[PDB]
């Protein structure tokens, strides 16, 4: 099309507020305030080609799988609208955190100010992604327990918020504050272990472990570390610049561990639910 005809550039050439990872040295998408240019680079190669197709492609497919749900046959459910909700919450979360992402992702050469709001979404689609995962997860934990239930999402929420209240500084999205996101955002999931200390304390760890929470808390905690880990260290474009530039550089990566994770997270509380089903309401 001879409207909107843009090449990439190298590093240098961008202004300072697009300049990111001094280790994608070339394929750059150019400034270009036009959104018509913005959503027709989707279909170009380009350093954000793989950021925009994994959690464009990761939505639609949540999307898919929390109409799924919410379009179960009651008779899975003990309480159909109560486990429905709590999912709900979950698929909403991984729904905006995938939505704001890619927009952003897509939109961030635009103009400062755009890639300036749309980098608050992304950030605060994070928050919003962990906050909704603990939803489910506490609400079967603290199943026959209602005391840590509520006070842990109080919790989890709270520190959300905080962290969302956080992500509008903009010192936060400087790339010297890279390391303090990856510790805002990490401590945020990891944070899930006063609620686990407190409900393997009080089932033990036959009843801990038995039920697979054990074995799976600890998968999350993995790609948790290992993930927060290649975003903040930068790796392998700190190994091998401008050679991981369109492919596999550390965003990209941390995309598909982020998709990954939100898929073993639903995977692991839908089977929470498969269980309590087995067992009845019972107390
Ligand atoms: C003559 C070349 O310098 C032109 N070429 C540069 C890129 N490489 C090499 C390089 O990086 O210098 C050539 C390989 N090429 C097609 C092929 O190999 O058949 C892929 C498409 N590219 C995209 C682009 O760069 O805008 C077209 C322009
Ligand atoms: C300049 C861009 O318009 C090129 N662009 C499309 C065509 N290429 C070229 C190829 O087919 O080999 C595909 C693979 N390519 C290797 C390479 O070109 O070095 C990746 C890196 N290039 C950066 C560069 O070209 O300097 C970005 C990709
Ligand atoms: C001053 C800097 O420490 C902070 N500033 C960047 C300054 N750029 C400079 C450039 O890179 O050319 C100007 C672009 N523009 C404003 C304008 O129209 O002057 C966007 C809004 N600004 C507001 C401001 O200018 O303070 C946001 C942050
Ligand atoms: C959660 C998903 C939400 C939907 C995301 C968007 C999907 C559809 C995308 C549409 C892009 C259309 C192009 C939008 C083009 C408008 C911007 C532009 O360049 O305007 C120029 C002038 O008007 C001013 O100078
Ligand atoms: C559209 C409403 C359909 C209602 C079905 C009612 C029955 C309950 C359904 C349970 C889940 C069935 C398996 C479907 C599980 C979701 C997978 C999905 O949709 O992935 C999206 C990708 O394919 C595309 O990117
Ligand atoms: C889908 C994204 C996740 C966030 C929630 C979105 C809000 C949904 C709002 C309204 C949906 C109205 C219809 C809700 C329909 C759910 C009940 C249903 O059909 O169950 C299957 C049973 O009939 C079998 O017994
Ligand atoms: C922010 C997201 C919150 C969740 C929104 C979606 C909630 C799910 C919607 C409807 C669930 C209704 C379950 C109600 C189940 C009642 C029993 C019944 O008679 O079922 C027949 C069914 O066909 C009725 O659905
Ligand atoms: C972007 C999403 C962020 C997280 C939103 C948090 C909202 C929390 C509020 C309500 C969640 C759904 C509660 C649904 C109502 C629960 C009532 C109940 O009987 O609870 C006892 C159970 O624990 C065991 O049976
Ligand atoms: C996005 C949500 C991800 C999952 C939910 C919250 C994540 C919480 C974070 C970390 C929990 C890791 C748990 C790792 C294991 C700690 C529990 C423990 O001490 O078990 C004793 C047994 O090993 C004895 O056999
Ligand atoms: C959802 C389950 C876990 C999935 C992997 C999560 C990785 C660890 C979380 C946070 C550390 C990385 C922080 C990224 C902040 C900037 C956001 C961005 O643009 O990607
Ligand atoms: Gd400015
Ligand atoms: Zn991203």
């Amino acid at each position: 099309e001879f409207e909107g005809r843009w090449r990439v550039i190298p590093h240098d050439v961008l202004p300072d507020w697009l300049k990111d990872n001094d280790f994608l040295l070339h394929g750059h998408r150019p400034p270009m305030p036009s959104f018509r240019a913005c959503f027709k680079s989707i279909f170009r190669i380009h350093t954000e080609t793989g950021n925009i197709w994994t959690h464009l492609l990761g939505c639609v497919f949540f999307l898919c799988l929390g109409i799924f749900y919410m379009f179960r046959p009651n008779i899975s459910f003990v309480a159909p609208l109560q486990e429905k909700v709590v999912f709900g919450l979950f698929f909403l979360g991984a729904i905006l955190c995938l939505s704001f992402s890619w927009l952003f992702h897509t939109v961030y050469c635009h103009s400062e100010g755009v890639s300036r709001l749309f980098s608050k979404l992304d950030y605060s689609g994070i928050a919003l992604l962990i906050m909704g995962s603990f939803v489910p997860w506490l609400y079967y934990s603290f199943y026959c327990n209602p005391q840590p239930c509520f006070i842990y999402l109080i919790v989890i929420c709270v520190l959300g918020i905080a962290a969302i209240i956080v992500s509008q500084w903009d010192m936060f999205a400087t790339p010297q504050y890279r390391g303090v996101r990856a510790g805002v955002f990490l401590g945020l999931g990891l944070s899930g272990i006063i609620p686990t200390l407190h409900y393997v304390i009080s089932e033990g760890f036959l009843k801990a472990a038995t039920i697979g929470q054990i074995g799976w808390l600890m998968l999350m905690a993995s790609l948790y570390i290992t993930g927060a880990a290649l975003y903040a260290a930068r790796i392998p474009e700190r190994f091998f610049p401008g050679k991981c530039d369109i492919w596999f550089h550390s965003h990209q990566l941390f995309h598909i561990f982020v998709v990954a994770g939100a898929f073993v997270h639903f995977h692991g509380v839908s089977n929470l639910q498969e269980f309590r089903f087995m067992i009845g309401g019972g107390c």
